[PDB]
């Protein structure tokens, strides 16, 4: 059987490591690779996955897996494996990201973000082979958010043995371009912009798919994915036209899944570009924007103004934070008291793409774009490929960015720290650039604190500290909705955001109408 699913665009390449978008983690770290340890799909739950078990020391500075026996690693043709998943294969995938003489660390560009930007490689001090099914994690201080780190795409595991002959061969960029997994689906062929193609992977060590050939078509128009979804030329497509709710409701070729997104969608202000250092003039973007007004008309109702980077679903949200309010005459007075009482030129980046928590990044730029120009400041719209879009901000060449989060563990730590830390700012995805010592100061203590309610404490202020500063434009936490055609059985929405097939199977006949 076969599977079609309508993507919203092109992965960025397939090595989960090397990159921080949902789009490439679909088709690679969700589709090919394992973790240590999975989130059970639709929760946070932390189950076995590679590590069929695990221990933690009581000083919590030590994580000892127990690999699980017996998992065959893909193969291509390029790659035949001789041996099984071991520690060296775990051992080998952490290095490359962390050590600067393992010979795999620049391949590609060596841009190891959520890595770098988490902080992992001042948190783990080594990776311990204890015989060839038993690694350890050896940390120089406790994590309380680092078994659900393990669960992230970041963290999947590659082959030792396909990188030792890469290298071997004078190739090794061929681990980051032909993909050999442990996981449910390998690749078959990559067309780009076009298709991806997978089969079932017949030595996978889980229970097997119940479909054998998988087929994204990439299509980035929303319009477009909904109508091949209405002729059943695909069967799933994420990010739906917000306008388009109201008749996908009544659509009965389809069950229109719905739920609170564990997201947020926001404007960052590059600090390092005059005059977004000045804090008056944050504020003044801030209040200058009806977010309000963003919620109705791009999200078409689908969604929640923000004022905190987490959404309401994420515990530790603290509701006594103190909204900007909407006001473009104080917006222009804190200008002039800012000594710009003639406004400014800025750019806008806005994503080519729909995004869980922006569906329309370019609709909502010119809102925005609308209200700064009634206080005097003239935005100009710019707009890049995705993948390019990502590394430039990454390298901070933006005035101002829009931007996003799917939450990816359940963690507060997962949004605050890393996408606001100073290690973010440095190697991460914090394009804010923002460094604040009284923001370092709560969300490190919050990471290495085991008591939840102290933990709470620490990033209900991490909030209030974030808010004063206005390093960025909060704009909203939005709903997600996920068209599947009723001959789809077994699909679970995934609070992370990835899209999940290794479950679903299809009905034996189909709807025509
Ligand atoms: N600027 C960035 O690196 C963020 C891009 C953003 N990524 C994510 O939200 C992570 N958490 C991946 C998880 C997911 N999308 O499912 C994106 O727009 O994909
Ligand atoms: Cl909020």
């Amino acid at each position: 059987k076969t599977l079609v699913y309508c993507s919203e665009g092109s992965p960025e390449g397939f090595n989960p490591q090397l990159f921080t978008s949902g789009t490439t983690y679909d088709a690679s770290s969700v589709p090919i690779y394992n973790r240590l340890v999975e989130f059970k799909i639709g929760t946070t739950e932390i189950e076995p996955s590679l590590a069929e078990r695990w221990e933690v020391s009581e000083d919590g500075k030590t994580y000892t897996f127990y690999l699980r026996k017996g998992v065959k690693w893909q193969d291509n043709k390029d790659f035949k494996p001789t041996r099984d998943f071991n520690a060296d294969d775990v051992i080998y995938s952490f290095m490359r990201q962390k050590d600067d003489k393992n010979p795999y660390h620049k391949v590609s560009g060596g841009s190891y973000e959520y890595f770098q930007g988490m902080g992992m490689g001042d948190l783990i001090t080594n990776v311990v082979k204890v015989d060839d099914n038993t690694v350890r994690f050896e940390l120089t201080r406790p994590e309380s958010p680092f078994l659900a780190d393990l669960a992230m795409d970041f963290a999947s595991i590659l082959s030792a043995e396909y990188a030792d002959n890469m290298l071997k061969a004078g190739t090794p960029e061929k681990v980051d371009l032909n993909p050999i997994g442990t996981g449910p689906f390998q690749l078959q062929q990559y067309q780009k912009d076009s298709r991806i193609l997978y089969k079932a992977f017949p030595g996978f060590w889980g229970t097997k798919p119940k479909i054998d050939r998988l087929v994204f078509s990439i299509t980035p128009d929303a319009s477009v994915r909904y109508a091949k979804l209405q002729k059943n030329e695909c069967q799933i497509m994420p990010y739906p036209n917000p306008a388009d709710i109201a008749r996908m409701k009544e659509d009965k070729t389809i069950n229109l899944m719905e739920q609170p997104g564990l997201n947020v969608g926001y404007l960052s202000f590059n600090i390092e570009k005059k005059p977004l250092d000045n804090l008056k003039v944050r504020q003044a973007l801030t209040m200058a924007v009806n977010k309000d007004a963003i919620i109705d008309a791009v999200y078409q109702g689908a969604g929640q103004a923000a004022k905190n980077l987490i959404p309401p679903t994420m515990w530790g949200y603290n509701d006594d934070v103190k909204d900007y309010a909407y006001d473009p005459a104080k917006a222009k007075e804190l200008l002039k008291e800012a000594g710009l009482p003639d406004g400014f030129s800025i750019d806008l980046w806005a994503m080519p793409v729909q995004r869980p928590y922006n569906p329309n990044a370019r609709r909502m730029a010119e809102m925005i774009q609308s209200d700064w120009a009634k206080i005097g400041v003239k935005a100009k719209i710019v707009t890049y490929e995705w993948g390019e879009y990502l590394k430039r901000a990454k390298d901070g060449e933006h005035e101002t960015v829009m931007m996003g989060w799917t939450g990816d563990n359940g963690d507060p730590d997962n949004f605050f720290a890393t996408l606001f830390s100073c290690d973010a700012a440095k190697q991460g995805s914090n394009y804010s650039k923002w460094c604040y010592k009284p923001f370092e100061d709560l969300i490190q203590p919050a990471r290495a604190e085991a008591d939840h309610d102290k933990r709470v404490a620490l990033y209900k202020q991490a909030q209030v500290v974030m808010n004063e500063q206005a390093p960025a434009l909060i704009i909203a936490h939005s709903t997600v909705y996920e068209p599947v055609r009723k001959e789809v059985k077994g699909y679970v929405v995934d609070p992370l955001g990835k899209h999940h097939f290794d479950n679903v199977s299809l009905d034996a006949g189909e709807n025509l109408y």
